[PDB]
């Protein structure tokens, strides 16, 4: 889940992280458009709180986003006023259009269960692309990559509130444990502790595969990709 | 209280705030020889973990100390193994003999409840030192000088564990209430967190001035001092 604060500090804590969101959706953009010229349309799946929505619309006359967390999408509405958002399941979906570009970005795959639902997503991608159109997947790390133990600390202010942030990662069977703890405090506020808890599933490389694969998507892989994990994007045919 | 993983947090904590015991210790040892040039002996009054114990002992022939919490005080002894460290009560306690100087640092006199405590402490102090001998006491702020809403935030990261600390200050009637909360972390330990809340007293400057003089002291003020907050020092006689 991301709701209530956790979904209030997601945006001041990518900020503190140094994520460029403007960076990412100018590559993105450059991306969908080296394949598909007149691309005018993209639907993002996942769009969190609609930052590279925000940007993209500078860019496609017709952005679109998928969110299924209501307090993730209430942002990203607030940021994108003039966009169609919906609220939605990437798993099982049906907007009635395709788009130029259908984009899943900074390892939302990952929440994803297992090989059927990685599947059955793929297949809701490729029937909402268009033919000359593109599907772009950031992964989730491949098992092969992953660092269990790791610890990631950062500490942010803005507007008076003071924001520290700790996560660490474990591998727990075929998924990542991620541990997340804030303190949130301000001259007002006090100090309040806030947690969560989440399993990201650590698919291979070629379960990525084998999912563009079976929606009719060929696919190929880029490492480095804006978070270090890599990208894949796919083309029908 | 300062038991538990307080206390084992405590010099962490304040290494990564920049406290620099080991100069804080000379300039106290100067400040005893500039009143008594034949000084060989002191005593530090809730010493805590016993930092400037260990820079004390190089540049006197006897140094003890006197801590209430036997946590801070078991780190103490282990800091400075060849120096005895009494358990007790700034309060109410007896040493049976003297010292050149007798300390209190960093606050610690803040602890006491009001203006009978203060009395009762400013006299064992008295009750401790020799006669051309100093006593030595760094007060908590005074109300005209304490910043209500204060918050802290720092990180720091030793030996593969990263602690987090915030604090955050208000005003309580006569005193300030801190609230400190703590995130431990580490690749096997995960992430805990710990909270404890502390009651500083907020004594005038008069109020000290009073207590130093009941216990035959004469008292001078210093601004500024090893933290901002000042230094007081009273001679017998
Ligand atoms: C260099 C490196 C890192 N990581 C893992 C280790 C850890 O799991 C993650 C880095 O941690 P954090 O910066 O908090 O990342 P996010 O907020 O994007 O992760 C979340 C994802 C979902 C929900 C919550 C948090 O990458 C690896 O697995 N391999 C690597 O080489
Ligand atoms: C500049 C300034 C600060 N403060 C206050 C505001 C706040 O109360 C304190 C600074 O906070 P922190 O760095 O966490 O200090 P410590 O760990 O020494 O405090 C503790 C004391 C006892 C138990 C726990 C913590 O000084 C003032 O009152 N006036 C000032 O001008
Ligand atoms: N089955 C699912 N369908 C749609 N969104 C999902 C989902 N499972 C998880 N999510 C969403 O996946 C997002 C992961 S955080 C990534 C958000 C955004 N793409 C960004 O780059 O910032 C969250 O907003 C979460 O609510
Ligand atoms: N009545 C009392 N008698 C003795 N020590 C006391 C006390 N009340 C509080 N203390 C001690 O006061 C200390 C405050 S922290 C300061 C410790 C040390 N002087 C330093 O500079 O780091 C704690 O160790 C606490 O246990
Ligand atoms: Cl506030
Ligand atoms: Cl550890």
């Amino acid at each position: 889940d991301y709701s209530g604060e956790i979904a209030e500090l997601y945006d001041l804590v990518h900020q503190g992280k140094g994520k460029d969101y403007h960076r990412e959706a100018a590559d993105l953009a450059a991306l969908v458009r080296r394949h598909s010229p007149k691309a005018a349309s993209l639907l993002d799946v996942a769009c969190g709180t609609g930052m590279h929505l925000r940007h993209l619309a500078d860019s496609f006359g017709t952005v679109e986003g998928l969110e299924l967390s209501a307090d993730m999408l209430a942002i990203a509405r607030r940021r994108n006023p003039d966009a169609v958002l919906h609220h939605g399941d990437m798993r099982d979906f049906s907007l009635g259009r395709r788009f130029s570009a259908v984009t899943c970005m900074f390892s939302a795959i990952g929440h994803l269960a297992g090989q059927a639902e990685l599947d059955a997503a793929l297949e809701r991608f490729a029937a909402h692309v268009l033919p000359d159109g593109v599907v772009v997947v950031e992964p989730w790390w491949f098992p092969e990559n992953f660092t269990p133990g790791y610890v990631a600390a950062g500490t942010v202010e803005a507007g008076g509130t003071t924001v520290t942030r700790v996560s660490h990662s474990s591998r727990e069977g075929e998924a990542t444990r991620i541990e997340v703890h804030y303190l949130v405090a301000g001259p007002d506020r006090g100090i309040t502790h806030h947690e969560e808890s989440h399993r990201i599933t650590l698919f291979t490389r070629e379960q990525y595969e084998r999912a563009f694969t079976a929606a009719g998507l060929s696919v190929e892989f880029m490492p480095g990709g804006p978070s270090g994990r890599g990208l894949f994007t796919g083309l029908p045919g």
